[PDB]
């Protein structure tokens, strides 16, 4: 669908607005597991080419048992601390209870899909996703049983690394990962073990829909956690997204640094939008994610996790029209530091030129079509492809969409300088206001004391 | 078993009862495969056997000169290292003239030996695969047979499962520069990695330690590249060692302390930037800012020394009293009166100001508390989940033992208009005195006025 | 591979020359091709062992294929780009209706092609891997005749692993987001990668230099997975390119200084904010404030200037005066007197305050040197190791030149009590004026009483 975005040339910021929302606010926790077979030993006497295939990779499957038992013993920083694998540790908690794991293991015994109710109250969905158990006892065994140990068809070697395959390489993630992987990889839950386990989490069709539309992004916001290895069962839960909030409206702030453009070298005035970033309308606040990252885009929906947010009044988006409202205390930060520097926008770029740097956009049959002057401009990504900032080539997003110049006068020039206070990281509007009200006064003071 | 205290003046947190394990130094073993390279595959008749075993052979030929070709708050204070300068040492010294002989001939019977380098260090070294002898008296002879076509499969299928180990490490090397972390399961498998953990040269409380948190030891480790020369193949793996082990250890953590005023701009808010993790470490205290560089399992904190400052005994007085006079302790200070969460290791701390709505709530009961404004803390025991406006936070299930200690909260010994409200690393006396300063001025400049 | 290091008493910083340039500057972007064939359902029975393997064999395949089209719809001054705009640009070309076609036509006489797009870029295609003539005329056939007894073992193993680069780009694809970096063997191999290097349109020295450290390439590479149509499957590889080569460039390392007098309490801190790399580029230098941003092999530095700010040459003078009046040196103020070291390209450097032990030791002879409070630093040449406090740095081994600039400490010019002791990322000028106005009135009052 079309994108907007809006310019605004007082404040040196842009606005990309009509994209929707897809905001992760809980986790859902579902139990996978695997049946195993506890193997005393292989009585195979009888030793060749085939016969050492199949011991060193019964050798690998116990190997890879052993190894689970071991491991089964601007802005941002203004944001809460969480712990991602909480919940799921939780359920490990209950796992490691008493006659928890034998519960789940009696309701996996002839469907591979069931809903148990854990020993503290809580009813959770569980998964068989390999039986290797049966595999190993009834259909690997007896073929070896019955030729006394040479096995006759290469075929059996062939098929039996393959089901083991899926094994060795889920233990590895837990055992590089410390028993905690993300993404969830597809040998962690095959697509068609997770598309079923989306269609059967307690969530409406549209979220159904929405997580079975971008499993991909599923799979980045997940996390596995290796739970318990006992009572011929191996469990790991697997902790998946689910989005609350969905189709609300949500837009893009990007920000670059304002200067002052005066002759001398070293007299000039800087002044940036800190509040860059993701905002997303949600029941009457807005959802703030400062940091870029925690937000991927896929078409017009943003998945994003509301760990990484703050919650603000609806009235924060007056900041965008009118950065000095009296509602909204805008945040900003101020510097003497007059470095050039360009921000490339959702269908555009900010170029913020200062000093004697070559500002420059470019198409790509055509050259370059616009040298900006000194001060902080935009450009629309219609006819332009490329944008050059001193040494540095940025290529623009290739976007088709809307743009809107908003003229204004810089805000850096409603500033006198000599008494900008030049030092501020995480200040607002009306706190440079009152440090200028400080040092005026302290001028004052200084002055009525030469004055004598 | 760890106790958790709440201190409701600072809106601070410290976890006491847990131990230390932390990286003093750095082990350095050389991990070598000894293998052969093919001179030329001249295989001229053309089948489906004969196209799967070249380009098994191939893949493997591939791999040796892919190596070979590889082969030519606060925080900011923290001081910069060279995490790799013992492995760079160790493979510089295995670059030397006649160096790598003396390491094939001591690894030639056995598959553990201790080589001293021409410079005076001993190594420990290991032969984990042995391609070269599989290739040279059971592969090249079954193929030269019959002009390349192998009458049994599992020949080709024997070759690729035995071929597999060195392609997937090549693969890793191949994707990470020549230097990976952490330490995987190819590079150095559990068996290997408890026998060289057994060899190295520790205590058997060290010994004992990593063994029984081999997945720790993974994660802080280095494997680094070094050299394909002579038939042999060696990398570097490098080895944390714990030199510093059950030292007592706690955990600080901090939220912004604000006013609660009805007038809407007028609130000044209040943080301390000590957090992190502290361990006792020879008489002082090691220091860990940032939250992601340790990792704890059970009650044991696996840190690196590396990014820590050495800090004196005396800094567990700012979280009893923080304005104790014989340390300085670190805050920062705001104006932004924002509202967050931090989940600590029994509960959670809740600063809720403004018009935000902040709650903790229980799983089989729905809401159980709502905070009012101000900093508060809840324990984690009839608590399951804690919600911060639009943020779900969801607690830790540790059992263990709380303690909310009242205290006025030290935001509300300060009057507006005179308060800095823009300092990041500043401390305590760093703003009283400018407060001092502020008001020396403000004495003085009336008492000049006649 | 000569550096030569210099350590300035007077400011607590050092400089490592000799290191050369590799910037990139520029993208390369390329499509890569398979050609696959989509099989309505395998209609095969599935119970004994012999269809078991290649039935279930087919179905990985098929669900791969499957897969992918689901899928197929300092520091804080920098500017932020958009890594990937290049390479989403082209792979929004081949959405259009009747474009792939374009693509499928020409290569289907050669692997290499420069197709014309219907929008307006030309790109380089390569057709690797073709698993439809294989599926089509040698699997199928086979499986046919005997009703999926596949007699003859060896036909199911040579389709695995021809089924295997395809299950493995796409288990890449899958867990990335359609976005891998750096550039895996199972994306490009070497084979594909010095081939394709050999065609970008720079010079043989660049080209040379690519080919030679092509481990660096792939690391700031991209692979972006975007169509799956009309029994073709293609993604666009973005490769970097490297426009500034051979440039001289320098490491600067700082660390805080701090004035040693006897009281507990009362001290003051000083610290350079502009470490980092910097290059010569196009009469100005090109500097990266992160320090991980660049990987280092002998000599070169491999950077990429999306991260970067553009300044003036005159940057240097803060190595040599930090004072001079032709740029305004960036520095930071604090009181947090806490001991620390940074070790260098060819040392380390030690900030040793307070009542702290500091030390630097040999392998061989123990400790040679004890540090007085201040900063100093020590050559990697008699030195080993290097211990402050609790913390255990190892130095560099690299034979290089060192040089020790005797100067007074910049943090004894300044009184106390008029030092603007919290500004994170101020200048020589901004400090200057900040005490100007403090100190005149204390002028000002005092000379009225």
């Amino acid at each position: 669908q079309n994108i907007t975005e809006e310019f605004y040339q007082s404040t040196c910021s842009a606005v990309s607005r009509g994209y929707f929302s897809a905001l992760r606010t809980g986790w859902y926790t579902s139990v996978i597991t695997i049946e195993l077979s506890n193997i005393k030993e292989t009585k195979c006497n009888g030793t060749d080419t085939k016969v050492k295939l199949i011991k060193q990779e019964l050798d690998k499957y116990k190997n890879a048992v052993t190894e689970l038992q071991l491991l089964t013993q601007f802005l941002g920083f203004l944001l809460g601390v969480g712990s991602a694998i909480a919940s799921g540790i939780a359920v490990c908690k209950v796992l490691h209870l008493e006659g928890e794991v034998n519960k789940i293991k009696n309701a996996l015994l002839s469907t591979n899909k069931a809903v148990v109710s854990l020993s503290n109250g809580v009813s959770v969905l569980t998964f068989k996703v390999l039986d290797l158990k049966s595999y190993i006892n009834n259909q690997l065994l007896p073929i070896l049983n019955q030729q006394s140990c040479r096995i006759s068809n290469i075929e059996t070697v062939i098929e039996f690394q393959q089901k083991n395959s899926r094994l060795l390489e889920i233990t590895r993630e837990f055992s590089v990962n410390a028993g905690v992987t993300t993404p969830l990889s597809t040998y962690m839950l095959t697509n068609s073990e997770l598309l079923s386990l989306i269609n059967d989490m307690p969530i409406t069709n549209d979220q159904k829909k929405l997580m079975s539309s971008n499993v991909q992004i599923v799979r980045q916001q997940s996390y596995s956690i290796m739970c318990i290895i006992k009572e011929e069962v191996l469990a790991y839960v697997v902790q998946l997204p689910i989005y609350g909030v969905i189709d609300t409206p949500c837009w893009k702030l990007h920000t670059s640094p304002l200067c002052t453009t005066n002759i001398k070298e070293g007299s000039n005035i800087c002044l940036t939008r800190t509040d860059r970033g993701w905002y997303c309308d949600n029941a009457g606040s807005v959802s703030f994610f400062p940091q870029a990252d925690t937000c991927k885009v896929q078409s017009n929906r943003v998945f994003c996790d509301t760990m990484n947010s703050l919650t603000l009044p609806s009235e924060v988006s007056l900041c965008n029209t009118d950065i000095f409202n009296s509602k909204y205390d805008c945040k900003i930060m101020t510097s003497k530091t007059d470095i050039s520097s360009s921000v490339i926008t959702s269908l555009g770029a900010i170029v913020s030129c200062y000093g004697k740097t070559k500002c420059t956009a470019s198409n790509k049959n055509r050259g370059i079509i616009k040298t900006f002057s000194n001060g902080c401009d935009y450009v629309s990504n219609k006819g332009v492809d490329t944008v050059s900032v001193g040494n540095t080539l940025y290529y623009v997003n290739k976007l088709e969409g809307k743009n809107l110049y908003v003229k204004g006068e810089p805000i850096i020039n409603y500033y006198d300088p000599l008494v900008f206070p030049s030092d501020e990281f995480d200040a607002s509007i009306s706190q440079v206001n009152e440090k200028i009200n400080q040092s005026l006064a302290f001028i004052r003071r200084s002055d009525e004391l030469l004055s004598a």
